């Protein structure tokens, strides 16, 4: 069992936090918020670094390029923005969605960005030109998550429509459809499994190749929000998620037992992230709290 303990509380957002993500090189945590801002914090000392601004409405997600130099953000202003982290400058505004942009990610090469929107579509964008390469008529309700697999050859998407779909990146064709709203999905680090959250207080681990559910994780509260969940791999092999009872939940991936619940937040824990090399979790909460917490474990 891990022993995550609170190390830092990061204050500065003035509305709900939406998404926190560690840079791939481990140096930084980026946060996005309903306050229209991205903030950058030191991953190991929690020290506030800078605010990145330019969206006209709140931000629901942020993601890093593989070299840790760029961010992309998804906003209620119906755009994504690509940012140079060092300069804080908006390099490109990605225009095309017809409703809020809710989720985003770079591919491993980081030449592409995938987005999902309240407009029910998934879009694939060229980072260099800032132009949309493909629009996938992916779902029949808002798209809650989008994620590339380990080499970027596949995209997984999820939606309030109750479906999780897997797409061939190069062609845009749907390869597989895996019905409560699906509120989050993500490939496992090796690309073989998909972790999927549904709004009936349940997470499930699916075998992509077999299209079969292998594990179910329960005990947390998730009936309303699209809460980020994670595979923790730096120490023990855990599943980590936020929860609507204001706690971070950690489960043993294989046995499905809850191994720790992290207390301290005073609103829904909407986002968790796991550090790429250290046993460090970042968590963030909605507008009664507005803070990010950094936790550390010895395993
Ligand atoms: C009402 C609810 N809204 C949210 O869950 C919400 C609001 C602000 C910030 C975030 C975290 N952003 C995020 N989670 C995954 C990718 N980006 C989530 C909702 C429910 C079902 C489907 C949808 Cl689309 C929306």
């Amino acid at each position: 069992k891990p022993n995550y303990a609170l190390k830092f509380t990061l204050a500065g957002h003035t509305k709900a936090v939406s998404s926190v993500k560690f840079s791939p090189n481990g140096e930084w945590l980026a946060s996005s918020s309903a306050d229209k801002l991205i903030k950058i914090w030191g991953a190991y000392d929690g020290k506030f670094e800078k605010t990145i601004s330019g969206h006209k409405l709140g931000i629901s997600d942020v993601a890093w390029s593989s070299d840790s130099n760029l961010l992309v953000s998804a906003s209620d202003d119906k755009t994504l923005k690509i940012w140079d982290v060092s300069s804080g400058k908006c390099l490109k505004t990605l225009k095309g969605h017809s409703n809020y942009v809710f989720c985003c990610n770079f591919n491993p090469q980081s030449n592409l960005i995938v987005s999902g929107s309240f407009d029910e579509s998934v879009r694939i964008w060229d980072v260099k030109t800032g132009k949309c390469l493909k629009t996938l008529p992916a779902h029949s309700d808002p798209v809650s998550a989008v994620h590339f697999n380990r080499d970027g050859s596949l995209i997984v998407s999820s939606s309030y429509d109750g479906l999780c779909r897997i797409w061939d990146t190069a062609s845009g064709q749907c390869l597989k459809t895996l019905n409560p709203p699906v509120s989050f999905v993500k490939f496992s680090p090796n690309g073989k499994y998909i972790l999927a959250a549904t709004l009936d207080n349940t997470l499930k681990l699916w075998d992509y190749s077999k299209g079969k559910c292998l594990k179910t994780y329960t005990g947390h509260k998730n009936e309303k929000y699209c809460i980020f969940a994670n595979f923790s791999v730096t120490g023990g092999k855990w599943i980590v998620s936020g929860s609507e009872d204001n706690l971070v939940y950690i489960w043993n991936l294989q046995t499905k037992e809850i191994v720790q619940k992290l207390q301290g937040h005073t609103d829904v824990v909407i986002s968790t992230a796991c550090h790429p090399t250290e046993n460090i979790i970042a968590s963030a909460a909605l507008e009664n709290d507005k803070t990010i917490k950094l936790w550390k474990s010895d395993c």
